[PDB]
């Protein structure tokens, strides 16, 4: 198995924009349409490390801790280094869910 059932950088996830998720939105960088996350600080969206690793290089040069998978819905901590669920991500999960599916 399960994600962490809580981390110290959930306090970083920021509200959500009223123009909701686009869970087809390219990467920001290289505009692949692959293994997308969107950062749940800035809501920027870039790729996963198995494309070309753009939302590693936006945790690296933003600190930015918490990101959401386009593929699957998961959110990844790059601090702690692990999938993380808690009540202050369900409202985002489900409008990701609401355009996905
Ligand atoms: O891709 C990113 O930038 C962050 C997420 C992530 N980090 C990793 C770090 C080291 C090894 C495998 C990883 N695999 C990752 O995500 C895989 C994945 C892909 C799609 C849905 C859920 N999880
Ligand atoms: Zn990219
Ligand atoms: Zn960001
Ligand atoms: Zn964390």
């Amino acid at each position: 198995g399960s994600p962490l059932p809580w981390c110290p950088h959930l306090v970083a996830v920021c509200p959500i924009p009223a123009a909701g998720l686009d869970v087809t939105q390219p990467c920001g960088d290289c505009g692949t349409i692959q293994e997308n996350w969107v950062c749940l600080s800035c809501y920027q969206v870039y790729c996963g490390r198995y494309i070309n690793g753009h939302m590693l290089q936006h945790h690296g040069n933003s600190g930015h801790p918490l990101v959401l998978s386009y593929i699957d819905l998961s959110a990844w901590c790059y601090y702690c280094q692990a999938y993380v669920h808690h009540q202050a991500l369900l409202d985002v999960k489900n409008i990701a869910h609401q355009n996905k599916f």
